[PDB]
């Protein structure tokens, strides 16, 4: 039975509404669970003053549990044309994973946020996960609203807009009938 | 259909390459013999056009003997998984190898490739740039819908740093030489063997 | 006395109005001589039925002729996230400028429309003009507009905005301050 | 100012770098080596803090004994052109060096690096995702505005085959070997060294 971990981070919210329509996307796959948490903050919890959005009900992940999941669709809003901080500490600490090779050929995917570089921030992702040996899904024109990129469903931080919505549900439901069928 | 539904599968695999003095031919005999070892797999080798003068190319010293038949953009709709080997021109996929790809607009528009799997392998002549030579055309398959495979440290002949090696974690790749006149090693052989052979379990696995 | 080429594509004259802009912007450094410039199309003359802009003033340029230059800024839309093939092809045909060294530390910029991914399409130009040893220049956050990318200016392919003219004024003046002082 | 301003300017070079195992310590020298080749050029090597706990870097055979000043985010301002050194962390930059560009971002807000020459080498245990490292940490340092300079192919030995060598056309770097026992070899040294004196002209004649 395939299990799918949507990992994000969020500072304002807006990639925790995407990452919402990313699950919903890969539970309509039968036989695919899908779990949403979110990677631990590294800003001291006063300075996040900046207006952060502290009423986030994920639970938090730990690096080590990423072996636990067949998939995992990993958000990030975008920083200085990067994945943010606090998602690239997080894949910095997966070092013993890797000498492992415990997430080898699993099934990975991204999506993020403008700050701005979407896409540098999504490719850049992938080329970190080559190195673990995840099989990359990108998703191309499948979701009708493209005519959100082909790399990744996308936002501009102010809420998601509906057609960015249903990008997400599209690449959630791709990667979870991709893993399912791996699995 | 009541005939034209097939009842038994086979994964298609389509090495496509594009090479000059014959670097990329050698490692695409690798892959393929490595996706040969998948049961259920069908395995094709096919070049791109030439795009440069025929008489520039002999006076450059090209390799005119390849024997591995012209590809044309339409088929590339009839396989499941196509791994993708070029030289680089300055970081990028050759003129050849980019030129032909141009050609599959149709299919883009079409979503013919849409979901099947892609891989690719690579040669330079100092190694200077052959990591983004694949990771470029990642970009380029990305917009074709295609499934992206790296292959990791799985190949153990990555972490040999004693000789003068091809292969990153983004696919196999060989150093030519400036000159062309290096031969791909046995252990580059090895890493693009592994490859095809974990691209072929991928596109198997997919098409069950 | 410095000078730089402003060597563009365009097909709808997105790019060729930000050219201009570009232009005028190194001609506000005394001592620049300035020269804009189109690359040859490669599409047949008919199929450019596509809506194309015939009416192009400026002259084409020859692969062989970036070597008159001391500072080059490239523009370029988008195709498929990377460069136009139009670029690209020209580009390719730099061969015998590489093998001699001829474009060796000269001054290099870059500015695109967006498709679409307008920065990996400038930061993948940084990678190929990195081979020939191209000194590369970003333009940072110089222009207030900018609060257009810290990578290059940038459109949005309908014609382009103020503030987007007025990034690639400043692209070129800084561009070509820093090309008149290596000089 | 009467007396603030100096009757003479040096182009201040800054080499930063991060180092476990000493690789991209010694590459560092040689960096430095070069930019020293050219006349009214002040040269400074520095590295970033550790962020891993103390125990844990000398249970891993870290290399405390590093003379080098520890750097502060802050004083990055004072220099003319800075050349940034790090190992890899798959594919970017080293957690420690990103962590102190981190701290940079008063720097960012107040224009503080715009216009400075920047220039990039880096370490891999087995060449993998070398080129992306430098690459990637391009576009960070695109963002406060830094000139960026490869070396291209001014180097001679980068089109030395015969041997494992680092160097790309992006900046210089050195393979340690997957456990860090490999040195850097002569050749990648001269790499580093075209690197620091090319970027120290450019400098120079840039603060001239
Ligand atoms: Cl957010
Ligand atoms: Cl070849
Ligand atoms: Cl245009
Ligand atoms: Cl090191």
């Amino acid at each position: 039975m395939a299990k799918i971990l949507v990992l994000y981070y969020s500072m304002y919210g807006h990639i925790e509404t995407l990452a919402g329509a990313i699950a919903e996307g890969a539970r309509k796959v039968s036989g695919v669970d899908v779990t949403i948490k979110r990677v631990p903050e590294t800003m001291p919890a006063e300075a996040f003053k900046a207006g952060g959005k502290t009423n986030q009900q994920a639970p938090v992940a730990t690096p080590h549990e990423l072996a636990d999941y067949d998939g995992i669709i990993f958000g990030t809003p975008t920083r200085f044309g990067n994945m943010s901080g606090q998602m690239r500490t997080f894949l910095d600490q997966t070092g013993g994973l890797w000498a492992s090779g415990a997430l080898y050929g699993k099934v990975a995917s991204v999506f993020a946020s403008t700050g701005g570089g979407q896409e540098h921030t999504i490719t850049s992702t992938w080329t970190t996960l080559a190195h673990h040996g995840f099989i990359i899904v990108p998703i191309g024109y499948g979701a009708k609203e493209l005519f959100g990129t082909p790399y990744g469903a996308t936002t501009i931080a102010r809420q998601p807009s509906a057609e960015e919505l249903a990008i997400a549900r599209f690449q959630g439901e791709h990667v979870a009938k991709i893993t399912a069928k791996l699995k």
